């Protein structure tokens, strides 16, 4: 579990999203995994607006957090789980780390700020869903 909180909006990963965030939806889009609500109070999370391939990620399997190189947004191809059929994810980046079901919504940081969230596990891989490009996050 895991949220960023940006201004007066809260990013979740979507296949954890609450019924009470999609009554204050502000964005979803399930190709990404993410889900964007709106809330009252204003939050204190700045996101990186960079290139970094390098950052530190919280594990919650193992109360850690650890130094990690990370690729690109891309679209990779995601089993199916008990959230979503087999289908491909956009805008996923992978680490070499360790995640397990209960990571999702780990912050991804850089020098910058927050690059994104815990959204794939497995295999002795990670894999964040970016928001870098989200610019409306920050207005
Ligand atoms: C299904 N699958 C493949 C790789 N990873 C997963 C698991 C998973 C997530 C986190 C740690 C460990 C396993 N995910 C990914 C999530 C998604 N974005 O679709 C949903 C889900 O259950
Ligand atoms: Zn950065």
């Amino acid at each position: 579990s895991g949220a960023i909180y940006v201004g007066n909006y809260r990013v979740v990963n979507r296949h954890l999203a609450t019924h009470n965030d999609w009554a204050n939806l502000v964005w979803e889009d399930s190709s990404r995994d993410l889900l964007v609500s709106s809330t009252t109070a204003q939050g204190c999370d700045t996101i990186a607006r960079c290139d970094c391939q390098t950052g530190v990620y919280y594990c919650s399997s193992r109360r850690k957090h650890y130094p990690v190189s990370f690729s690109k947004p891309s679209l990779i191809f995601v089993e199916a789980s008990e959230y979503y059929p087999a289908r491909y994810q956009s805008h996923l980046m992978l680490a070499v780390g360790h995640s397990e079901p209960g990571d999702c919504g780990g912050i991804l940081r850089c020098q910058h700020g927050v690059v994104g969230i815990v959204s794939t596990g497995g295999n002795g891989l990670v894999g964040f869903a970016d928001v870098r490009d989200l610019l409306w996050l920050d207005e």
